[PDB]
């Protein structure tokens, strides 16, 4: 387009289709991520009023103007087109000085990068003319860090760059270090010229010096860790998966320059660890690997004085990186081969290094051996994970699962989610149980709780679920006790773990955010680090002793020094309250934002709305801390959030629904959490009922709906205190205590005594009362006799009289049908598929054992049963009878699998001895489970 009237029509359809193929929501996107090069060539010689706005899918010239004004004004003021800027402004509708102060970052960055590549009138003199020699200095004082970011964005690398640094001028350590890095590894290739403006590369040492001289900083030393992390994250952010794989290689050149120019601040402290973690994803990339491997080897070899003070990060990163290099090795061609060789050399170097590693701050001597085992195994593993004894994958898996449960643990969560995703993607389950690594009951009771925490992700295959199931089942029987993860109702333990040390919501939010700087995707970590930098900066500024104390104890020391922007001031680059809103899956996120916006003076709530809206599942984890922070803030002021929340609770708690159950759990956990936070100016814990105004009878009913019986009982006791029995019956039938049910008073009759006898699981005593009812309802042609028959079958199944219950079933439950079938050995029932009953699962395994001629159809049916039962346990809402029954099923399938796999007489006798050993626990265990 640059006839023009008509040719620029076919270009409206192409750029329309280029979007419809690269999955970018419209062509205006393609104008946004290609703004500089488009404007730089057009505005170079023409106005901005004649721009072909109709392309890219705009509607009027002013919309493109409003979208691209910053880059537009930047280019114009680089080109001395003042009256152009004037017309641009007076076309937007505002004044030139405002439009020059809003877009001041790019403008100074460009007008400095350019006019030292030319060297008459400048582009800064116009800044001192439109703004005055004082507002200009104040602005250049506000936007320093942003200006350094923009200096690192618009600059080239297709050139000898180590000449300017090593040139006999200010700083040559930059070139020395750059040359060393490019010796430890280098892509000898070249790339296309970068998107303009792209000034030359022998100007960074001069642009920075000029700028510092204009604002009295130490141009010889400006790099604090805040600035290093800021700029490196800006760079890593600027990439885009659409712009092709040479873009990443280019940005890696720029990052190596930032490193070798940043001196020592970027090979120790938080920049070191963060940069390594970021260069993890780049390493496992076929197109851009050699540069990442060189930079990584440099950072590890040089920053080794620090990696000896930090064995936790080193262990986590070592495991993650050796796992990532293992899959890469397993998975034109000549170019690929060279990359594989270099990568294998790097892997060997890493193995030698880790084998020669000693840290003074290795706390216990056992941890040291755990580190040594993790490394010496991960260095030799294969691309898949198995469970057979003696092999490397199994030793590593067992070491991860063993470290998982401890007080001083090595790896962090994202460092387990990368090793447990390689060793469990294609898992290999041993045939027998004598080759397994968790083979004995003695070890399965110990390692039986972490295996359940392991199988709660979705990157785990089938064979791994079947193995985890075998072990859980084996442990249940020998231990006698269900895993402690399953039988937890409230989330208060997790909330208390977050705020470790003091019970404040600021420590909770700080730990939650600090948990994102390690578990992000180069965009989440960016928001987390920006939030931390603003929070710590404002704490060091306003000297909040409270907030400072919260920061010292939540953030480690490296992430604390780095977060404070002491040298450079922070640059400018960083209805729900009504019913029926409880049912959309974003209630918590909208309500949390709505609450956090109402308290701007709290810095910890001011930086949340971005993270609450972008990150997924963050609002549910941070909801109690946000509610408490707001309520505690406006305690003496006008209490608005209290009034709104306590008026809506009257409608939210009386909400029976399936889609609203998961937000109702979060409301109950927020009420429980507020009960543990001391209100200021209280005499007793009885005043913690004034955070909100909850009707405790409604909360007790709601907690009963969600399956929260101990929480429901606590709320029912608080309600009774407020007074001084239809919900107490539902609580007491289901709560897990043998004797509590009998404390409840209800009106007497033969029916109620029958109800108590059927709760009690009595034998002949309930058979008498049920027989009487059943006869009296068959005689009177009553319709309840059906239910009576059901009750009778249940009773007769709890006695052991299988023949009588069989005859009662054939006169027309699921558990009763298949329990009776299994006891009488009737192996021809058609068993339903995908059923949540344990009797069906156990029945199918024994049936298949009847109708089969080879052991490896029976083993497949057993393993399918373990896998299904394990999935069922993970499904969530189960009482403590169904839960215990399901775990018992697992124990029966495990014993079945144990006797199927005996080979000689000695194994038979060892099985028998195991039965005798198990008996010792059974003598005192619960009766249903025995």
């Amino acid at each position: 387009p640059g006839c023009v009237t008509h040719s620029a029509l076919y270009a409206a359809s192409c750029i329309k289709r280029i979007a419809q193929t690269l999955k970018l929501s419209g062509p205006q996107e393609l104008f946004k991520l290609f703004a500089p090069q488009l404007l730089y060539t057009w505005l170079d010689n023409d106005s901005i009023q004649d721009i072909a706005y109709e392309i890219f899918g705009f509607s009027s010239l002013l919309d493109l103007l409003r979208e691209a004004q910053t880059e537009a004004a930047a280019i114009m003021m680089m080109r001395g087109q003042e009256q152009e800027v004037c017309q641009l402004a007076q076309s937007l509708g505002l004044t030139p000085e405002k439009l020059v102060q809003q877009s001041f970052t790019k403008i100074i960055a460009y007008s400095i990068a350019h006019d030292i590549s030319i060297a008459y009138v400048t582009g800064e003199s116009r800044m001192r003319k439109i703004l005055g020699k004082e507002e200009y200095l104040a602005n250049i004082h506000l936007n320093f860090a942003d200006i350094i970011s923009t200096f690192f964005d618009i600059f080239d690398q297709e050139d000898p760059i180590e000449k300017a640094f090593r040139r006999d001028e200010r700083f040559a350590y930059a070139a020395e270090t750059l040359e060393e890095i490019k010796k430890l590894g280098h892509l000898p290739t070249a790339l296309p010229p970068n998107q303009q403006p792209m000034f030359r590369a022998k100007y960074l040492p001069r642009e920075i010096v000029h700028l510092c001289s204009r604002t009295q900083y130490e141009p010889e030393n400006i790099w604090t860790p805040a600035l290093v992390v800021f700029v490196a994250r800006k760079l890593l952010k600027t990439i885009h998966p659409a712009l092709g794989p040479l873009h990443a290689c280019s940005v890696l050149r720029k990052i190596r320059v930032l490193i070798c120019l940043a001196g020592d601040h970027a090979i120790s402290g938080y920049p070191l660890e963060m940069l390594l973690h970021s260069l993890r994803v780049f390493v496992v990339d076929p197109e851009c690997a050699d540069d990442a491997l060189g930079i990584t080897q440099y950072l590890i070899k040089r920053g080794d004085e620090y990696l000896k003070r930090t064995p936790s990060f080193l262990a986590g990163y070592a495991l993650s990186s050796l796992a990532d290099l293992r899959v890469f090795l397993s998975s034109q061609e000549s170019q690929f081969k060279a990359t594989k060789s270099k990568a294998q050399e790097f892997h060997a170097w890493f193995s030698k290094y880790l084998a020669a590693y000693d840290s003074p701050e290795f706390k216990d001597e056992g941890q040291k051996q755990a580190f040594r085992s993790i490394t010496e195994n991960a260095a030799h593993i294969r691309a898949s994970g198995n469970a057979e004894k003696g092999t490397h994958e199994s030793n590593l898996l067992l070491e991860i699962l063993k470290d998982w449960g401890r007080e001083n643990q090595l790896l962090n969560e994202p460092a387990r989610d990368v090793a447990l995703s390689m060793l469990c993607g294609v898992f290999n389950i041993p045939p027998s149980s004598r080759l397994d690594v968790i083979e004995t009951d003695e070890d399965a009771i110990k390692n039986g709780a972490v295996v359940w925490k392991s199988c709660s992700s979705q990157r785990l295959g089938g064979e791994y679920l079947a193995w985890a199931g075998r072990v859980l089942g084996r442990s249940f029987a020998a231990s006698g006790e269900v895993p402690e993860d399953l039988l937890r109702e409230s989330q208060l333990q997790e909330y208390r773990r977050l705020s470790q040390g003091v019970g404040s919501s600021e420590e909770g939010l700080l730990n939650l955010i600090k948990s994102l700087t390690i578990s992000g995707d180069c965009f989440t970590a960016g928001l987390a680090e920006a939030a931390l930098r603003t929070i710590v900066s404002d704490a060091i500024s306003d000297n909040d002793h409270d907030l400072l104390s919260a920061c010292q104890e939540s953030l480690p020391e490296p992430l604390l020094i780095a977060s404070n922007w002491d040298p450079y001031r922070t640059p400018l680059s960083d209805e729900v309250f009504s019913a029926r809103a409880l049912e959309n899956p974003n209630w918590s996120q909208h309500l949390a934002i709505r609450l956090a916006l109402s308290a701007p003076k709290i810095v910890t709530l001011r930086v949340l709305p971005p993270i609450l809206s972008k990150v997924k599942g963050f609002a549910e984890r941070a909801f109690p801390f946000v509610v408490h922070l707001v309520l505690a803030y406006q305690l003496d002021k006008q209490q608005s959030a209290k009034r709104e929340l306590s008026e809506s609770l009257q409608e939210w708690l009386n909400f029976t629904s399936e889609p609203a159950k998961e937000n109702l759990k979060l409301l109950i956990n927020t009420i429980l959490y507020l009960r543990t936070q001391p209100l200021p100016g209280e005499s007793s814990i009885a005043d913690r009922a004034h955070w909100l105004d909850v009707n405790m009878a409604s909360a007790a009913a709601a907690a009963t709906r969600c399956g929260m019986y101990k929480v429901a009982l606590l709320f029912a006791e608080l309600a009774a205190e407020s007074t001084r029995s239809d919900i107490l019956l539902e609580i007491f039938e289901n709560i897990d205590d043998p004797d509590a049910y009998y404390g409840l008073s209800q009106d007497a009759s033969l029916s109620t005594v029958l109800a108590r006898l059927e709760y009690e699981n009595d034998g002949a005593k309930s058979l008498a009362f049920r027989g009487a009812q059943y006869d009296s309802h068959l005689r009177g042609r009553d319709l309840q006799s059906r239910q009576d028959c059901n009750a009778l079958i249940k009773a007769l199944s709890s006695l052991g009289l299988a023949g009588l219950s069989n005859s009662l079933l054939q006169s027309q439950s699921l558990d009763a049908t298949f329990t009776t079938a299994r006891k009488l050995e009737i192996w021809n029932l058609p068993a339903p598929v995908n059923s949540d009953s344990w009797a069906v699962t156990v029945y199918k395994a024994y049936q298949s054992m009847y109708q089969a001629q080879e052991l490896d159809t029976v083993r497949s049916m057993v393993h399918d049963g373990l896998k299904n039962t394990v999935r069922h346990l993970s499904s969530g809402s189960l009482n403590t009878s169904v839960l215990r029954q399901q775990l018992g099923a697992l124990a029966a399938l495990t014993e079945l699998d144990d006797i199927l796999n005996v080979r000689d007489q000695s194994e038979l006798q060892c099985t028998l001895a195991t039965f005798e050993k198990r008996s010792k626990w059974m003598m005192s265990g619960r009766y249903a489970d025995v």
